[PDB]
C-alpha cells in the first residue's frame, strides 16, 4: 500500500491515504565490528557522516546514476525505510532509460525488502503527475526531472509516454565538477558536502562575477586547512559542462516530438522538477536555448513521490 521514490540522493515513501510519510537521504552507514559489517545508521543520521567517518565506519550511497549499484546495501536501505513507516503492494519509480538489468534489480530488491507485489513507474511520468501536468489528456506535456543521478526528459500524452530519455547527468555530476574546479583552479581539496553547499548557494546555469561564498578544505600545497572565496562566475564555469548536457537533452527531445504535441508544448512550455530544478537560472537557460516558456514546479523535490502517490489513490 505504498509508493517509493527510490532516488540517488533522497528516498520518499507515500502511503495510501496519508501522503508522504518518509523523506530521507538515501544513505547507509556501516560499522566494522570483528571483521563483520553491521548496519549502523540509515537516512538523515547517515547523511551527516559523509566525508566524516572514522576508520571503523563507512557511509555509502547504494544508488548511483539513478539506479541500484550496491544491491545488498540498497536492500537494507529499503527494508529500513519500509519498516520505519509501518507485506505491502509497492510501486517504485525508475528512470525511463533504466535497462532491463537495472529494472529487475529494483524489483528483486523491493521483493527482498518485503514487498508483496511491485509495479514500476517511469520517473518522468510520476514527476509530471506530481507537478500537476494534465498527463491524462490528449495534449502534449513536457517534463524535465533533474535528480542527483539522472536527468529525465519526456513528452507525455494520454496517460503515456510519447518520448523519453534518461541522461546520466544531474546533481552528483554537478558536485563533482565543483570539486574538480576547486582542485584545478585553487589547488584546494574539498569534499562532497562543501561542493553541494557551493552548488545550492551560488551555483548557476549562466554566468551573471556576482555573489560569492567562503569555503574550506585542505590546501594541497601546504597540507593545512585553508579558506577560499568562490564567485558565482567561477561556479557558473564549473557547472557549464553538465548544464550544457541537460539543455542538449531537451533540444534532442523537442526534435523527436510529433508536430501537434510540439504545438501543445509551444503553448504550455516545459516543466522542471527534481532537486536539480532549483539550480539558479536553469529555467532561463533552457528558455534561451529553446524559445519556450520554462516553469519550475513548486517544491520540485517532491513531484515524483506525489505523482506515484496519485497513482496509488487511483
Ligand atoms: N537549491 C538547489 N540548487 C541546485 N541543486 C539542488 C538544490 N537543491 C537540491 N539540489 C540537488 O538535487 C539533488 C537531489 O534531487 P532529487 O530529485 O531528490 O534527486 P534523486 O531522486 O534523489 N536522484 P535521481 O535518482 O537521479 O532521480 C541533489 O543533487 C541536490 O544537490
Ligand atoms: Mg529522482
Amino acid at each position: 500500500d505504498i509508493a517509493i521514490d527510490l532516488g540517488t540522493a533522497n528516498t520518499l515513501i507515500y502511503q495510501k491515504g496519508k501522503g508522504i510519510v518518509l523523506n530521507e537521504p538515501s544513505v547507509v552507514a556501516l560499522r566494522n565490528v570483528g571483521g563483520r559489517k553491521v548496519v549502523h545508521a540509515v537516512g538523515i543520521e547517515a547523511k551527516q557522516m559523509l566525508g566524516r567517518t572514522p576508520g571503523h565506519m563507512e557511509a555509502i550511497r547504494p544508488m548511483r546514476d539513478g539506479v541500484i549499484a550496491d544491491f545488498e546495501v540498497a536492500e537494507e536501505m529499503i527494508k529500513y525505510f519500509i519498516r520505519k513507516v509501518h507485506n505491502p503492494k509497492v510501486i517504485v519509480c525508475v528512470p525511463s532509460g533504466a535497462t532491463a538489468v537495472e529494472r529487475r534489480a529494483i524489483n528483486d530488491s523491493c521483493l527482498n525488502a518485503g514487498a508483496r507485489r511491485v509495479g514500476l513507474i517511469d520517473e518522468p511520468m510520476a514527476a509530471a503527475i506530481g507537478a500537476g501536468l494534465p498527463i491524462h489528456e490528449p495534449t502534449g506535456s513536457m517534463v524535465v526531472d533533474i535528480g542527483g543521478g539522472t536527468t529525465e526528459v519526456a513528452v507525455l500524452s494520454l496517460s503515456g509516454i510519447v518520448y523519453s530519455r534518461s541522461v546520466r547527468v544531474g546533481g552528483d555530476k554537478m558536485d563533482e565538477a565543483i570539486i574538480s574546479y576547486m582542485r584545478r583552479h585553487h589547488n584546494l581539496l574539498i569534499g562532497e558536502t562543501t561542493a553541494e553547499r557551493i552548488k545550492k548557494e551560488i551555483g548557476t546555469a549562466r554566468a551573471p562575477e556576482g555573489l560569492s561564498i567562503d569555503v574550506k578544505g585542505r590546501d594541497l600545497m601546504q597540507g593545512v586547512p585553508r579558506e577560499v572565496r568562490i564567485s558565482e562566475k567561477q561556479a557558473a564555469d564549473a557547472l557549464a559542462e553538465p548544464v550544457g548536457q541537460i539543455v542538449e537533452a531537451v533540444k534532442v527531445a523537442l526534435e523527436a516530438t510529433p508536430p501537434e504535441l510540439a504545438s501543445d508544448i509551444a503553448d504550455k512550455g516545459i516543466m522542471l522538477t527534481g532537486g536539480g530544478a532549483l539550480l539558479r537560472g536553469l529555467d532561463a537557460e533552457i528558455r534561451d536555448h529553446t524559445g519556450l516558456p520554462v516553469t519550475v514546479a513548486d517544491d520540485p523535490l517532491s513531484c515524483v513521490a506525489l505523482g506515484c502517490g496519485k497513482v496509488l489513490e487511483h
